[PDB]
């Protein structure tokens, strides 16, 4: 058997030494505020009564396309509760937003793929970040950590990087209200199958991939102050609104390519199939892509390999060889140099680049994931050491045995064609932005190790 605990310890020590070499990561585009409310039975019942139990129940059987009224909000909540399933809808009514603001919340956290990675890369790991923030209100700014986290501003056309807390006041709050409920939560006559949540997004900016004027007119000058880039926030775009923003992203990718700045994308699930296909075509401009089993299956599916997509998500844990067939398919169609697959019990990477540093980056990112799941947050880099005590999970060990026999992985490493195949078993706490912590941590630390 492999001494995974020794490899995990060495990987952490190596990344702690090397992570300081990264000069700057550019992070765009989606940043918001997350406001979490822990639902309570009597309050939720009374609010449903006030607005009409009848209408609310109607929307619990069939989700609205968006939330225009308070019965739509409450009924959407109820939909998630009785399916124990997560859903998110835009809230497009000012009256409903006011209703939600007054109903309030219990916990305030940074939100958005940019915001959370700024706090992780910048605040925890100490790597300078340049972050794209659609609306940097005082509240938005207050949620950034300490450390080298910057937003670009321009004085006499001169670029100045400043901490969010020093940015001018005036912009508005982009709040996603996260309505959480426990297992078997009861309301009226329903009880939730699973613990879960409904998200009402009171957000006019990120759902359309809003881009700040200065990042449209001065992108090259901004990008020149970074060494790596992580692009995020494409997933909500639809056939209606994708035109202008995809054109912006493509122009920005070409500049990053001209500047030699390697870019990573976590291929978050993208419901609109046309846009999902457009993101696939954008992948030609990326060095690296990350995805999980649902995402990989979604992508293989829209490409017309419906049988393979079914296999990718069919077994728990995912039939690793089907996964690898999907990765090999994607890596040859797109030309990306790096694909990091992450699921519950294990990660895989398929890379043109070779060596132990690919494995060490995956192990580090799994420690970060385990520390975040356990603590809920990460405050300091050396706290990741706590992940060393988390046991490796049964599913990871089961998949290792399959990959040891079918590829000839030693200490998680083997080769197929001109790729290295890298595997690690995850340390599972099982208790957010975990997926982004995983694929951003592996991407940045692998580069720091090289």
């Amino acid at each position: 058997m492999t001494n995974w605990e020794s490899l995990y310890e060495k990987a952490l020590d190596k990344v702690e030494a090397s992570i300081r070499k990264v000069r700057g990561v550019l992070l765009a585009y989606n940043t918001n505020i997350d406001a979490i409310k822990y639902l309570k039975r009597e309050d939720l019942e009374k609010r449903i009564e006030k607005v009409g139990k009848e209408e609310v129940l109607r929307y619990s059987e069939e989700l609205p396309k968006e939330i225009e009224t308070i019965p739509q909000l409450l009924g959407s909540i109820l939909w998630s509760i009785k399916r124990g399933k997560a859903a998110e809808l835009l809230v497009v009514s000012r009256e409903v937003r006011e209703y939600m603001r007054k109903w309030g919340w219990d916990e305030l956290r940074m939100g958005g793929q940019v915001g959370i990675m700024a706090n992780l890369l910048g605040g925890v790991y100490g790597i300078p970040v340049i972050a794209h923030v659609p609306q940097l209100s005082e509240l938005q700014a207050s949620l950034f950590l300490d450390g080298p986290i910057y937003v670009p501003t321009f004085e006499r056309g001169e670029l100045r990087l400043i901490h969010p807390r020093e940015f001018r006041k005036g912009e508005e709050d982009c709040i996603h209200y996260i309505y959480e409920f426990p297992r078997n939560f009861k309301v009226l006559d329903f009880e939730a199958p699973r613990e879960n949540r409904f998200i009402g997004a009171a957000d006019d900016y990120n759902p359309i991939l809003y881009v700040r004027e200065e990042w449209i007119e001065r992108f090259e000058e901004i990008a020149k102050r970074s060494e790596l880039a992580i692009i995020s926030g494409l997933h909500p775009l639809t056939q209606e609104n994708h035109g202008k923003p995809i054109k912006l992203v493509r122009e920005h990718l070409k500049i990053l390519n001209d500047l030699g700045i390697r870019a990573h994308l976590e291929f978050a699930f993208t419901p609109d199939e046309v846009v999902r296909l457009e993101i696939v075509k954008l992948l030609k401009h990326f060095y690296s892509v990350g995805l999980n089993e649902v995402e990989l299956a979604s992508v293989v599916s829209v490409m017309g390999e419906k049988e393979l997509a079914e296999r990718i998500i069919s077994k728990d844990p995912a039939d690793p060889i089907a996964v690898i067939e999907g990765l090999l398919k994607l890596i040859k169609e797109t030309g990306v140099k790096r694909i990091h697959f992450h699921t519950y019990g294990y990660y895989l990477a398929l890379t043109r680049e070779k060596g132990e540093h690919v494995r060490d980056a995956l192990l580090f990112s799994a420690l970060a994931a385990a520390t975040k799941a356990m603590k809920g947050n990460i405050e300091k880099l050396s706290d990741i050491r706590e992940g060393l005590a988390v046991p490796i999970g049964e599913q990871g060990l089961e998949v290792e045995k399959i990959l040891e026999k079918e590829f000839s992985l030693r200490d998680g490493i083997g080769s197929i064609e001109d790729y290295q195949l890298t595997f690690i078993p995850t340390k599972v706490v099982k208790k957010v932005g975990i997926g982004d912590t995983i694929s951003s941590s592996a991407f940045v630390s692998e580069f720091s190790l090289h």
